[PDB]
């Protein structure tokens, strides 16, 4: 499913994660726009041969397992394709593990060098909520 800017905006609301450990809603807007363009779908394979997954792209080297990542971790304790669900559900509840680890949002490359620092609520204007 590719989402509606303000739609996921109500889903990560109902959900929980505006003002989540201090971010606030259109910072997980924002990361979720330049990771994976609102597509529940996405999938990137990196150099290390893990792969991210999912909305947030979350990575498999220590939060999911996908069978092809020889000496990872599974932190969320989930199989991967459950996070390219259209529910986003498992994307958000794994998040909330990676954001409380100590890193923050820091944790997400786009969010940090695309959204930290610049006007992240432009993210929710305009919806109802
Ligand atoms: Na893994």
């Amino acid at each position: 499913k590719v989402f509606g800017r303000c739609e996921l905006a109500a889903a990560m609301k109902r959900h929980g994660l505006d003002n989540y450990r201090g971010y606030s809603l259109g910072n997980w807007v924002c990361a979720a726009k330049f990771e994976s363009n609102f597509n529940t779908q996405a999938t990137n394979r990196n150099t290390d041969g893990s792969t991210d997954y999912g909305i947030l792209q979350i990575n498999s080297r220590w939060w999911c397992n996908d069978g092809r990542t020889p000496g990872s971790r599974n932190l969320c304790n989930i199989p991967c394709s459950a996070l390219l669900s259209s529910d986003i559900t498992a994307s958000v509840n794994c998040a909330k593990k990676i954001v409380s680890d100590g890193n923050g949002m820091n944790a997400w490359v786009a969010w940090r060098n695309r959204c930290k620092g610049t006007d992240v609520q432009a993210w929710i204007r305009g919806c109802r909520l």
